[PDB]
């Protein structure tokens, strides 16, 4: 599923990521913009052979579990697959973990490269919630 970016922004914030951990809710959907396109369906590999997964790009190196990044963790517990459903769920509950555990956003090099110091309300702007 690909998202219409106050569709996502209302999805986020129904499951609690508005403000989480400090970060407001345009912080979350311009990582997601530039991790994924809203598309919850996107992977991408590494040059270490671990893929990001869904629309927050969630790293198998360390939060999931896809069979074939060996020496891995799976902190989240979640088979990689579940972060690719149109229920953004699982990816939510993950990245509150992500984002919990000492560096903020910076796990997302996206925000940390195209978000993090920029007008991140306007991703919002316009949208009801
Ligand atoms: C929180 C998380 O899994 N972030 C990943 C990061 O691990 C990876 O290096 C990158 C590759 O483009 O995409 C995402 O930002
Ligand atoms: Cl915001
Ligand atoms: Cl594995
Ligand atoms: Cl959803
Ligand atoms: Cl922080
Ligand atoms: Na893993």
């Amino acid at each position: 599923k690909v998202f219409g970016r106050c569709e996502l922004a209302a999805a986020m914030k129904r499951h609690g990521l508005d403000n989480y951990r400090g970060y407001s809710l345009g912080n979350w959907v311009c990582a997601a913009k530039f991790e994924s396109n809203f598309n919850t369906q996107a992977t991408n590999r590494n040059t270490d052979g671990s893929t990001d997964y869904g629309i927050l790009q969630i790293n198998s190196r360390w939060w999931c579990n896809d069979g074939r990044t060996p020496g891995s963790r799976n902190l989240c517990n979640i088979p990689c697959s579940a972060l690719l459903s149109s229920d953004i769920t699982a990816s939510v509950n993950c990245a509150k973990k992500i984002v919990s555990d000492g560096n903020g956003m910076n796990a997302w090099v996206a925000w940390r490269n195209r978000c993090k110091g920029t007008d991140v309300q306007a991703w919002i702007r316009g949208c009801r919630l």
